[PDB]
């Protein structure tokens, strides 16, 4: 899930 939030920057 990190990832996949983290993809914004």
């Amino acid at each position: 899930l990190a990832a996949a939030l983290m993809q914004a920057l």
